[PDB]
């Protein structure tokens, strides 16, 4: 069934007027069944109505319910090289509750409209049967972030190596996570010297090759969901 | 360092002419002059450092010493369904996470085309540059997935993307140690190619996760948590 994310309240009989959104395709017709979700009230099965043959959106049953929110903090670089609508859809799809994006010394891309960024997110929830929105947040310079850092969340990082990042994960004892990967260009001497001095930050190897950013992310958060995650 | 993928032979002094698109990218888009270092490789003689030399204000580069050796092909074989943009994407992904083999395999709901093995080759060097990947994995003809289960080698083990959500047990009980991946088209498998997968016993069923995966996510995701549990991040 085709999935559309609403701003509507979600319970039996909310309506929601297809909001320009009147599709055309997917050629769904007056009867037919969609799934439509909130991000609070979970995952209901809706039937179109048709007042005007304008298309009006009926929720009849809860086909799921919200789950809690991810936990998972990305701390992420915009690239210059490395498209920036993959990056976070797959940050959502990888299961991150929160998108941070960090400016570091060598990033060299932009972030540009937090709007697009949050389109996206509600893109890649509704293809991939998200039901908790991940937050966006507004940029924020890496020093900053690690200043105030609360210390029950363990910050992993990607370093190289034994490039094997399992045992190392195994040895992470906080409950709470984020992952930061850098710009194309890796952190400055000085931004590595700086996590390093960091207690609650933890470098993990990715293998023998280097990786880029994106692959990177998608790498490091398969990973830590099959070992500390909610892959479990 | 700057590294490229260069088609002639390497040995100590041995020249490749900078080709027009290469002259203005090394000269007039990094700006590197006559004594610059740069890395070549061509995925048979190792990775060599090579100095620019300039006969006109066209430009040369002459290998000079071998940094790296020719490191033995990776052996993880990649089966894919083809998704163009996705593509490119998926082709360069594959190289960075180790694949040795790109095997194209065309299944019920395929949807978009291969293209030509011109560009998908082109997008495996690229990564190669970029990523200092020695090995160029070999891209293959695309071939019907019924088709290459037929006489497939049964000693290797075709992981494909269940009850659990957690790849990592059932991947450490994989006895075999030459793998391959199979990943899907967005339409997913038939129930007719489920079931013929479900009855080889090479094959091995594996989750990754509560939520629904793109195949170029999921191809990634799958790669990562087989090379850190079977292959060679271990």
């Amino acid at each position: 069934m085709q999935r559309l994310f609403i701003e509507n309240a979600l319970h039996a009989g909310a309506k929601h007027e297809a909001t320009r959104e009147q599709f055309n395709v997917l050629r769904l017709g007056e009867g037919s069944s969609l799934l439509v979700f909130n991000g609070r009230d979970g995952e209901w099965r809706a039937e179109i109505a048709m007042p005007s043959r304008q298309a009006v959106l009926v929720a009849v049953e809860q086909t799921r319910p919200q789950p809690a929110p991810c936990d998972l903090v990305y701390l992420f670089a915009p690239l210059k090289v490395g498209r920036l609508d993959y990056l976070v859809q797959k940050a959502v799809e990888m299961g991150a509750g929160v998108l941070q994006p960090v400016m570091t010394q060598h990033v060299q891309g932009k972030i540009g409209s937090l709007e697009r960024v949050r389109a996206n997110v509600i893109e890649a929830a509704e293809q991939c049967g998200v039901l908790g929105i991940p937050a966006v947040e507004e940029p924020r310079k890496l020093e900053d972030l690690l200043i105030d850092w609360p210390r029950d969340r363990r910050i992993v990082f990607c370093d190289e190596g034994s490039q094997n990042p399992l045992p190392i994960l195994e040895g992470i004892a906080e409950r709470r996570l984020a992952l930061l990967i850098g710009p194309e260009g890796g952190f400055s001497e000085a931004e590595r010297d700086l996590l390093r001095s960091r207690d609650f930050v933890t470098a993990i190897p990715l293998g023998p090759r280097i990786l880029r950013a994106d692959t990177a992310a998608v790498a490091a958060m398969a990973v830590i969901q099959a070992t500390l995650g909610d892959w479990r």
